[PDB]
């Protein structure tokens, strides 16, 4: 066997103000969608699926670098959608704006690369997701949502594999220190 490895990935939490209305619409899911857990909800930023464990140091540093000049971000909730594109679905999702979120997740994926660690990402698309499937289901009706939430940090997650399912464990979490006025 080689070297062991992480899955980590940065990622915003997702507080209980917000996960609560996101849990009473997976009530509408049928079928062979599988509802996300309120504790596994959250914002991916990137995902790195094999870090070697003396790196991890260097992505902390790297999260707190890229934060340290951002104010706390107001993140909103928008609509629902589904992953792929496509005909089958196998993801349903709820949209996330906020300002600021693509240039972090865009800076950060390009300093992942810089330090020469590798990534596993699609297309950056905000999105909290809320259920997945293999095989058919009855599609959900469109869904929209108002609530937002002010997140005070972006969080390195460690991903570990269990039968319930993976279970996330926080690493580092990296505080925005800045202001969008100075």
């Amino acid at each position: 066997h080689q070297p062991s490895t992480y899955r980590l990935f940065y990622a915003l939490r997702v507080p209980a103000d917000i996960t609560a209305p996101l849990a009473e619409a997976q009530a509408k899911l049928r079928g062979n969608w599988r509802a996300v857990r309120p504790d596994q909800m959250h914002v991916t930023l990137s995902y790195l699926p094999a870090v070697p464990p003396e790196r991890v140091e260097d992505l902390k540093r790297l999260g707190t670098r890229l934060t340290q000049d951002l104010p706390p971000l107001h993140v909103n909730l928008r609509g629902t959608g589904y992953f792929p594109n496509e005909g089958s679905p196998r993801v349903w999702f709820v949209k996330t704006e906020a300002e600021g979120l693509t240039e972090l997740a865009e800076n950060l994926r390009a300093g992942i690369r810089e330090l020469g660690i590798g990534t596993d990402d699609l297309a950056f698309k905000a999105h909290i997701t809320l259920a997945r499937k293999k095989g058919p289901a009855p599609r959900l009706p469109p869904l929209i949502f108002d609530q937002s939430w002010t997140a005070p940090g972006l969080t390195l997650y460690r991903s570990i594999l269990r039968k319930t399912g993976p279970i996330y464990e926080v690493q580092s979490t990296f505080r925005f220190r800045g202001s969008a006025s100075q």
